[PDB]
């Protein structure tokens, strides 16, 4: 997954602690 501020996934939400946010986790 990715940390906060790291690339996100509008179709997967691979955010270690949360979901996508404007392209950044």
């Amino acid at each position: 997954c990715k940390g906060k501020g790291a690339k996100c996934s509008k179709l997967m939400y691979d955010c270690c602690t949360g979901s996508c946010r404007s392209g950044k986790c």
